[PDB]
């Protein structure tokens, strides 16, 4: 299924130095994100770092959700994963998208401007209602 | 789209003195779960605990799952995420809804009773069945 | 929801001394996977292991996701998870499925082989076309 997704460029290189995220191909889940740095970010073992992406989306709908993840070259060969985990963005975010970038391993790491630092996938979300019940069935 | 879910109160200071769980806005896509403590509990850097919700859910249906998540701000700035990384609850799981809570930073954290300590979003599911193959298209 | 998904057996354990994956219940969100080693692996606290499954799938239909994820047992318990937090698996990768084995905890642990170390979802998801936007509603 397919949503087009309103996007705010917030920083110009966005779409010029620092290209738009992107599906790697057709059959990919996630799109991967780009770090929009002025320069690069040495990542010491065990701490984070907030990484601007330069964009804000509204995703609008909300039977819709995006969740952000490590990718996994990083994640599992550099220990350079999410801070929060997993970044879950709601439809009614409209603010500016950030990576929490979490170095979990033992090895100090070069975020790079540009560098394809996480993905980003959108998934059905539903809203559930409480209906509160002495016993289940 | 929407779910009613059947919910069983274990605590009685569950929608009381502990509010239940609420999407923040219309356009959340968790819900933010609270910590159901008698007294506060010291996290130290690396440590692990489990917290009570005081309640039990019952999704029931089997096209549909939860998925427990840090809350972006706990989770990035205070290193307080989740000790199972993210918490799958299944749709025949009728127990009380409990939150690994995990310091992966470096910093002491104090779990408040009644603070919104998590979040949690339905997601549809799709039951796989595998179809054996020796090669693929 | 129901899909069949193509799957091809590397190792010819899988399917016999290390059974195919399945899901524990009926309504389980997840299917457990299994650790197709020789030998079981011994991993330190803060170590990441590559875990082979002996199986490939080829999920096809770019509506569909899967998500690897920590079984909360021995992610809480253990402190084994993933080294890549979630694992996602895109529509059209048809390598063997991989774990990221991460041991975030203090003790040692012992990979055997054939044990339920990870658990696998299948999740719909939506592929998004930006739309750019100087402002928002
Ligand atoms: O990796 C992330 C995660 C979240 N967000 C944004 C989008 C999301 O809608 C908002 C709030 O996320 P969350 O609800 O997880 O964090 P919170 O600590 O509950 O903040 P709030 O009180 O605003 O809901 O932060 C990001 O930009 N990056
Ligand atoms: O953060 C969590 C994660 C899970 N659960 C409950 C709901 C879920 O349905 C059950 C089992 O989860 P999972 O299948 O991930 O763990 P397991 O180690 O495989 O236990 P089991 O053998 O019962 O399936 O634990 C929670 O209460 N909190
Ligand atoms: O735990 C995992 C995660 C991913 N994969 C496979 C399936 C997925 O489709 C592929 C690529 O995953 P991802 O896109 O997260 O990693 P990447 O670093 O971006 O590699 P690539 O550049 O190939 O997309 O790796 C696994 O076998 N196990
Ligand atoms: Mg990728
Ligand atoms: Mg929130
Ligand atoms: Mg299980």
């Amino acid at each position: 299924m397919m949503k087009k997704i309103d996007v705010k460029i917030l920083d110009p290189r966005v779409g010029k130095e620092f290209p738009l995220p992107t599906y790697a191909t057709s059959g990919s889940a996630g799109l991967d994100l780009r770090a929009c740095l002025n320069d690069a970010v040495e990542l010491a073992p065990g701490d984070t770092t907030l990484v601007p992406t330069g964009l804000a989306i509204h995703i609008a709908d909300p039977s819709l959700a995006a969740m952000m993840l490590p990718r996994s070259g990083l994640g599992h060969k550099h220990g350079i994963v999410l801070g929060n985990l997993v970044g879950l963005i709601n439809s009614d975010y409209q603010g500016q998208l950030m990576i929490s970038v979490w170095n979990r391993g033992q090895d100090s790491f070069t975020i790079q401007p540009g560098e394809r630092i996480a993905q980003m996938i959108f998934v059905p979300v539903v809203q559930a209602e409480f209906n509160l019940v002495e016993d289940f069935d």
